C-alpha cells in the first residue's frame, strides 16, 4: 500500500488522525476525550486523551499510545487525572479506535504490531 492510500484509509476511521503531524513513515493519531474543565475560558481549555505514535516498517505499523493531557498550548504530556470516570472514558475511546484500526489494517493486508515502550502502557487494549 501507498503511503497515499494509508492516509485516506486511516482518515476513514474518523477525526483521529493528524496529517499534518505525519512523517514518511510515521502517522500521528490523537483523541480529545475529556474537557479537563468546561468552565473555562476558550483559550484555557485543556482536554485528557491519548495519542498514538504508528511507525510503518514494510508490511508492519507500530503503535505506541500513550494517555495524557493536552494542554492550552496545543501539547500532549504524558500525566493524567488519577480519576476513574476520566481513565476510563479514554479508554473507551482507545479501544474503539483500535477496533477500527485493526479492521482497517486488515483490510490493507497489514499487520499490527504493538512497539516494545506499550510494556509500559498502563490498561489493556482489545
Amino acid at each position: 500500500p501507498t503511503r497515499g492510500k494509508l492516509l485516506k484509509r486511516f482518515a476513514q476511521i474518523g477525526p483521529y488522525i493528524r496529517e499534518q503531524q505525519c512523517q514518511e513513515s510515521q502517522f500521528f493519531f490523537d483523541c480529545l476525550a475529556v474537557c479537563v474543565n468546561k468552565k473555562v475560558t476558550p483559550e484555557k481549555r485543556e482536554f485528557w486523551g491519548w495519542w498514538m505514535e504508528l511507525e510503518r516498517n514494510g508490511e508492519q505499523l507500530i503503535y505506541y499510545y500513550q494517555v495524557g493531557l493536552f494542554d492550552k498550548n496545543g501539547d500532549w504530556v504524558n500525566q493524567v487525572i488519577s480519576k476513574k470516570d476520566v481513565i476510563e472514558s479514554i479508554h473507551e475511546t482507545l479501544i474503539r479506535f483500535h477496533d477500527f484500526l485493526q479492521a482497517a489494517v486488515s483490510e490493507l493486508e497489514m499487520t499490527l504490531v504493538p512497539d516494545e515502550k506499550m510494556s509500559n502502557f498502563p490498561l489493556p487494549l482489545k
